């Protein structure tokens, strides 16, 4: 018998409010011949997962009784990192000390161990497995435990839409010293796209202006300068220089900074909204749409590999790829060990509560 530790929710709201510690039993004595047993190694915080949480994400887990719950009762969290500890005797696809992360969503990460179908998984290499291979590096758990949602959405933005012409043609992003966006200036940079990305502005500017541009923004420049009609032309001429167009936009902010980036770009362009800064509608003038045949569009990664396993399988190979040949780079999460003396769901709410401080990963 195994003695597990699950983050659950009995109604909607904010996490603060709503969460809770279940204490449950996973017997691997008694393991159908299909079924995979996993210890969680470690798994994120994220908006999708918090916002799920408060009732607002549509795609949600089921809220059941099978944690042991008197009343019915939903895991938390999307993403995640796990080891394999035991397979059914029927599992060929995985062996123990495997690592895995789940092959689809509302499985429900936030908890120290699961149980599920072999198919519930998608095998990753470990360390080990890589540098037997020959590779120079290996993923770190922080890699493996954040490798399906943020890499997969800069990825597939900046080539499943909109084909950009390697060293000439330009993509144009806000949020851009957050995650997605450090993801997106360093894709770039390896299939030779230009960028512009905007950040807000700060006393530090310089060292993160320079720091977006190692990643591989072409160029960085604020809100304020994105806001400016005096500063548009120098805008302009970066474009004009290159041979090439700005033809896409990445959105994840909103209002203002929305309407700054549609602007940036060349007639017949492209924005995509994946994710947005809370009651800041996308904002975009008439004239854009009329005049300069202007689109705007959305991203979800949940939502566009649903049902695409075989996309879903290419991109994800690929980033593994690169951060095996050290040509890609996760920002730094801050960590949460849980080691059973405080509450899980303590940890995942601090988490929740800190995640400004930047990307909450917990560790097991």
């Amino acid at each position: 018998m195994i003695t597990a530790q699950a983050v659950l929710y009995t109604q909607h709201g904010e996490p603060k409010d709503v969460l809770f510690t279940q204490s449950f039993e996973i017997d691997d004595d008694n393991l159908a011949p299909n079924e995979v047993i996993v210890k969680t190694l470690g798994s994120p915080v994220n908006p999708s997962d918090i916002n799920q949480i408060q009732g607002v994400n549509p795609s949600k887990p089921a809220k059941t009784t099978g944690f042991g719950t008197t009343e019915p009762a939903a895991p938390c969290g999307n993403e995640g990192l796990f080891e394999v500890i035991k397979v059914g005797s029927n599992v060929s696809s995985l062996e123990a000390g495997d690592w895995v992360i789940p092959s689809h969503v509302n499985f429900g990460t936030w908890r120290t161990h699961a149980l599920g179908n072999d198919d519930d998984f998608i095998k990753l290499p470990n360390p080990a497995q890589s540098k037997a291979n020959g590779k120079p590096n290996g993923l770190t758990i922080n890699q493996g435990a954040t490798i399906s949602v943020n890499p997969l959405t800069a990825y597939l933005m900046l080539t499943h839409y909109v084909k950009l012409t390697p060293g000439k043609d330009w993509f144009i992003q806000n949020g851009g010293t957050s995650a997605v966006g450090k993801y997106a200036s360093q894709i770039g940079k390896l299939l030779n796209f230009n960028s512009i990305s905007v950040i807000r502005d700060r006393p530090n500017l310089d060292e993160v202006v320079a720091s977006l541009k190692e990643l591989g923004a072409t160029q960085v420049i604020t809100e304020d300068q994105n806001n400016s009609r005096e500063f548009g032309p120098t805008i302009k001429e970066w474009i004009k220089q290159s041979g090439g167009e700005a033809k896409l936009a990445l959105n994840c902010v909103g209002g203002k900074s929305s309407t700054g980036i549609a602007r940036k770009l060349n007639n017949n362009g492209l924005m995509l909204t994946y994710g947005g800064m809370s009651f800041q509608p996308v904002t975009i003038p008439t004239s854009l749409y009329i005049f300069k045949n202007f689109t705007s569009a959305g991203f979800w990664v949940t939502e566009l590999l649903k049902n695409n396993k075989e996309l879903k399988t290419s991109t994800l190979n690929q980033i593994i790829a690169w951060y095996e040949e050290g040509k890609l780079t996760d920002a730094k999460s801050i960590e949460t060990l849980y080691d059973g003396t405080k509450p899980l769901h303590e940890l995942y709410q601090d988490g929740v509560a800190n995640s400004k401080d930047g990307k909450q990963l917990i560790t097991y």
